[PDB]
């Protein structure tokens, strides 16, 4: 537990931990910002990676490859419980095409599909506005932090911008088609994205550190976890598991990100849909009437409109599987929602794989922290790329709600930062 330097930036620090304790070994890691607090999850002891056809689990080198079957939420929460047979704390993220299974969808999955990342740490280092706590941190991992001590954290260089103007996805064109098929009554609500090509490469802890001093989230990460880097301000709790037993789930969570009771009646509308949904999902995995809505609608600093649900888990279904239960959210794919999804692989680029998943924290008390993940910037390889969406209803046009995701982009665009 050290003292912060004074009038320097938690943020600033801990991506630039981040960055040090990378260039140190050739370390994956997450950082991931909560409320107040900055955990950067520095090394890897273990990984779960569970794709669309394989479970890999890989260790000191050596990768343990397997088959697995129904509800990828029981495959995973297994291979999660023995990475925590011996630590506290898991990290990684799940795909959007985790929630695929439940709409029997996973046969339009192509053969090697991302499904899920965790991954227990070597170090864990809290950062706050007063302290830097360490957890587990070895000789290699003290120094890297006495180094970033010595000197102080870079300065940040130029930011360069992206121009979002152009297509070529062609939403425009996929929006119109969507806006067709809720006119036929095929659906409600479909949530399509938009990626944005960036040339350049990012800089990554550095693209986050400056987006993080003009943007102000609730949650916000920064990874470089399967070989992939992401880095995100869009997270919201969706569903957290008690070590009690208790199953929290925030069935509004993301209608911050996607943005007279006469006009916001839609709002209203689709508030109690998404409510009466995710009620009806946890209930299919909670002990008989132990579900229930316990804040409505209220207006819960930017101000979304907002519901929590509570229930009890069992004595026989697990924290993965109330994951599933409640995968993907309402408010990332549509409604219906069975039709969203499917919507969402007819209409939109797939996979999707963490633009519209999310984050997952979890604990050996046999806990969970879900948050759903929108507007992130992404590298795999070469192409480094911004993706966002918008909620596309039978009244939409093409046209605003392309400059409705121009906006939704610019969030991220000018702080881009080269490499």
């Amino acid at each position: 537990s050290i003292p912060m330097p004074a009038g320097v930036n938690p943020a600033d620090l801990a991506a630039e931990l981040a960055a040090v304790v990378t260039e140190s070994v050739d370390e994956d890691y997450l950082l991931y910002e909560c409320d107040g607090q900055w955990v950067l999850a520095a090394g890897v002891q273990a990984m779960v990676e569970l794709d669309s056809d394989e479970l890999r689990v890989i260790r000191d080198g050596v990768t343990r490859r397997q088959q697995w079957s129904g509800r990828p939420g029981a495959a995973l929460g297994e291979a999660v419980d023995r990475l925590l047979l011996e630590t506290d704390q898991a990290f990684g993220w799940v795909a959007f095409e985790f929630g695929v299974h439940r709409y029997g969808l996973q046969q339009r999955l192509a053969p090697h599909t991302p499904l899920a990342r965790v991954f227990s740490p070597r170090t864990r280092i809290m950062v706050s506005e007063k302290e830097i706590r360490l957890f587990d941190a070895g000789i290699r991992h003290r120094e890297a932090i006495d180094r970033l001590l010595a000197t102080g954290v870079r300065e940040v260089p130029q930011s360069r911008s992206v121009d979002v103007s152009d297509d070529p996805s062609g939403f425009r064109r996929r929006v119109a088609v969507a806006v067709d098929e809720i006119a036929a009554g095929r659906y409600h609500k479909v949530i399509l994205s938009r990626c944005v090509e960036v040339p350049f490469a990012i800089d990554f802890p550095l693209t986050y550190r400056l987006g993080r001093r003009h943007n102000t989230p609730v949650r916000s990460f920064l990874l470089q976890l399967g070989g992939i880097r992401a880095l995100g301000y869009s997270p919201e709790l969706v569903t957290a598991v008690r070590a009690d037993g208790v199953v929290i789930t925030e069935p509004l969570a993301g209608t911050r990100a996607l943005g007279d009771l006469e006009s916001n009646s839609k709002e209203i509308v689709e508030h109690a849909i998404s409510v009466r949904s995710s009620l009806e999902e946890i209930t299919d995995i909670a002990e008989p009437g132990s579900a229930a809505v316990i804040d409505f609608m209220t207006v819960r600093s930017v101000q979304h409109l907002g519901s929590t649900i509570r229930a009890r888990l069992d004595p026989s279904s697990d924290r993965m599987a109330a994951l599933e239960a409640l995968f993907p959210a309402v408010t990332a794919s549509g409604i219906p929602k069975a039709a969203g999804v499917e919507a969402i692989f007819r209409l939109d680029e797939c996979p999707r794989g963490l633009y519209s998943g999310a984050v997952v924290m979890l604990s050996a008390d046999g806990g969970l922290d879900a948050a759903l993940t929108l507007r992130a910037a992404y590298q795999v390889g070469g192409r480094t790329w911004l993706r966002a969406g918008a909620g596309i209803i039978e009244e939409s046009e093409p046209e605003r709600e392309f400059e409705e995701t121009c906006e939704k982009l610019s969030t991220l665009t000018p702080y881009l930062v080269a490499r």
